[PDB]
């Protein structure tokens, strides 16, 4: 399956160069049906990659610890930022409704 979703401009950048290897986002109904081998279209065609796997979390700061943050958030030096980067797209209702999903990518030239 091939889905599509939006993407700031920062995290194309770094997704293309290999540091954000990571795409973070809330286990929602639209993420409920992904799975490796899919395809995610970015930002209207910007970056095309290929979901190479799936890890569920209940929150954000759970996952970026796991998965590394800076494997999720280049650049970002704490948890509590990693955090509060998250925050500003979803608020903390959504977060324990749905829980966190860790979307490992990699870019397709």
């Amino acid at each position: 399956m091939k889905w599509e979703m939006g993407l700031q401009e920062e995290y194309i950048e770094l997704i293309k160069a290999g540091k954000k290897k990571i795409e973070g986002r809330l286990y929602d109904e639209k993420r409920r049906q992904i799975k490796p081998g899919d395809i995610i279209i970015f930002e209207g065609g910007k970056l095309k990659v290929k979901v190479k796997g799936i890890r569920v979390y209940s929150s954000f700061k759970e996952m970026l610890e796991k998965e590394g943050i800076e494997n999720v958030l280049p650049g970002v030096k704490s948890i509590e930022e990693g955090v509060k980067v998250y925050r500003q797209f979803y608020d903390e209702e959504r977060e324990k409704k749905y829980g966190v999903v860790a979307i490992e990518i990699e870019p397709i030239e």
